[PDB]
């Protein structure tokens, strides 16, 4: 499939078997920022559960258990030290689904203590009425990033332990943040500020994380109101976040923006197979599946000679360096 083609370019071009992590870019000169690492490893288990390629699966698998060793060579095990909070929920949750994939006690363990540092610490009613702080080192923001991840991670944890506090933690989560970081209708904030209020500058990331939330609450507690969460925030990014031709847009320079497409195209993931699955939204699923299938083919009709697709779906096809993150959304898009 052109998604096993995408994953073995991706890791041709970026991945270093020696310190078991991603280049940031094509030139090999530093690794990847650790959170966005936790989404390259992501990305590795969608890849894995998407190929049938013996050999590419089972280089997948080991891959799984190599990024973890790889980061933790290089950052520890224990990330509660580390002051932004989203840094360790991203770990949390890619924990949380390595543990699903593998059985391996190890991963349970960073997944829970990490998810419980965070929620049982950093979540306030102080300010905003509830939500997580962005940062542990000082409290001045609650942001989308960390808050709709952490009910990621919840519902992850609460599928593993079967233990309702998950269940309860991520709920309390997920409602908190559609009152204080949405418009109502599926536009996600990205934060809300102690001195300057809210920020109400939406961005792929969050739609993403923000939609596989709300898919998840729909399947853990049967309330279809999280279902149609999602529609209107999937409505939202297919009319507010793409250029004039409807092709998602490029969030550049922004360096933990540029590469976002990925986080939404695996919560998009979530939503199309919930929509195909239920038959609910008949209209809203036709549409979306076509405007997915069409910008996952300008996304693919956009590789370089070296099967690599640089984050600007829409442009001119450029020489020179290309970077991992923003190139990693293109292999997301035709993994799912
Ligand atoms: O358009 C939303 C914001 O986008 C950029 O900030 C990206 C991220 O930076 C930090 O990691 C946190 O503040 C995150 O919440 C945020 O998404 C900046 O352009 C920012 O000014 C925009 O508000």
């Amino acid at each position: 499939s052109d998604g096993d083609t995408a994953m073995k370019a991706f890791n041709d071009t970026f991945w270093d078997p020696n310190a078991k992590m991603f280049w940031k870019d094509s030139k090999r000169e530093k690794h990847q920022d650790a959170w966005v690492e936790a989404e390259l490893w992501e990305l590795v288990m969608d890849a894995y559960q998407h190929t049938s390629d013996p050999a590419l699966k089972a280089e997948l698998k080991t891959q799984i258990d190599d990024v973890y060793d790889g980061t933790v060579a290089k950052y520890g095990q224990d990330w509660t030290n580390n002051p932004f909070n989203d840094d360790i929920m991203w770990w949390a949750m890619g924990s949380a689904r390595a543990y699903q994939i593998t059985g391996n006690p190890r991963y349970l363990e960073a997944a829970r203590d990490h998810f419980d540092f965070v929620y049982d610490t950093q979540w306030d009613e102080e300010f905003a009425n509830g939500g997580i702080w962005w940062l542990n080192s000082d409290h001045n923001t609650k942001n989308a990033c960390i808050n709709f991840p952490a009910a990621q991670a919840a519902l992850y944890l609460y599928d593993i332990t079967k233990d309702e506090h998950y269940l309860n933690a991520a709920t309390k989560i997920f409602r908190w943040g559609k009152t204080m970081l949405t418009d109502g209708n599926g536009k996600v904030f990205d934060r809300i500020e102690i001195e300057h209020g809210a920020v109400p500058d939406a961005t792929h990331y969050n739609q993403g994380t923000y939609i596989g939330s709300a898919v998840g609450l729909y399947k853990a507690t049967g309330n279809a109101v999280y279902l149609d969460d999602a529609v209107k925030a999937a409505k939202f990014t297919k009319n507010h976040l793409v250029d004039s031709n409807g092709v998602l847009n490029y969030e550049g320079p922004n360096g933990d923006l540029k590469g976002g497409k990925t986080i939404l195209m695996r919560n998009l993931a979530h939503l199309q197979k919930t929509l195909d699955e239920t038959g609910q939204y008949p209209e809203f699923s036709a549409e979306f599946d076509e405007w997915l299938a069409f910008n996952i083919e300008m996304a693919w009709s956009h590789r370089n000679s070296d099967h690599i697709v640089d984050g600007n779906w829409a442009g001119q096809l450029l020489s020179g360096t290309y970077e991992s993150w923003s190139s990693a959304a293109a292999v997301q898009a035709l993994n799912g």
